[PDB]
């Protein structure tokens, strides 16, 4: 039940991994709506690189469309489609 | 292709999700050493809650043992076992 070294290493290295992303972080200029859910599941680059001086960043990206409940406090709410970027491929690169 | 509202709601809500976690964060006084890999895959509470006030936190925990390469830079390196905390269950409670 010990995780073998080469298994830890391969599962942790820089690669797209399902990440729970705050919508407001992805749309930092929204001042009219709040969202339910407030976060979405997005494939995003994550993990570590050989060189500590490098960061796991996206090279290839694509969109995905999700129905989000867009809420205007004391006014209303509606289900609407919003798009989010996904990372399809990642690389280790200078921060 | 459009992710339907109840799918994104259920998939993003507070639950243990695999999270790539910096060892240096988990072992902050392992100062003299670096590790390979530098991050590990761990189940951790992630995602959002119904109210902004509520936070996603663990209620059941457990340990996992991994083979990690302990390195003393420009000196030596050894593959040993390290224990890491995982989250088995999460719940939304007041901050």
């Amino acid at each position: 039940e010990v995780v073998k070294f080469m298994d830890v290493y391969q599962r942790s290295y820089c690669h797209p991994i399902e990440t729970l992303v705050d919508i407001f972080q992805e749309y930092p200029d929204e001042i009219e709506y709040i969202f339910k859910p407030s976060c979405v599941p997005l494939m995003r680059c994550g993990g570590c690189c050989n060189d500590e001086g490098l960061e796991c960043v996206p090279t290839e990206e694509s969109n995905i469309t999700m129905q989000i409940m867009r809420i205007k406090p004391h006014q209303g709410q509606h289900i609407g489609e919003m798009s989010f970027l996904q990372h399809n491929k990642c690389e280790c690169r200078p921060k």
